[PDB]
């Protein structure tokens, strides 16, 4: 199904990714949105920089 349980665990999980600036969050929840199939695949993007953000 297009809108599964993965796609909605991406969602809320980059909603509170804390070293995201909010362009960045609604970046990849635009995406979410615009190509749900691959959720898992734009998630691990957004940890992959929010990690990559993190101060100090």
């Amino acid at each position: 199904n297009k809108f599964n349980k993965e796609w909605q665990n991406a969602f809320y999980e980059i909603l509170h990714l804390p070293n995201l600036t909010e362009e960045q969050r609604n970046g990849f929840i635009q995406s979410l949105k615009d190509d749900p199939s691959v959720s898992k695949e734009i998630l691990a993007e957004a940890k992959k920089l929010n990690d990559a953000q993190a101060p100090k």
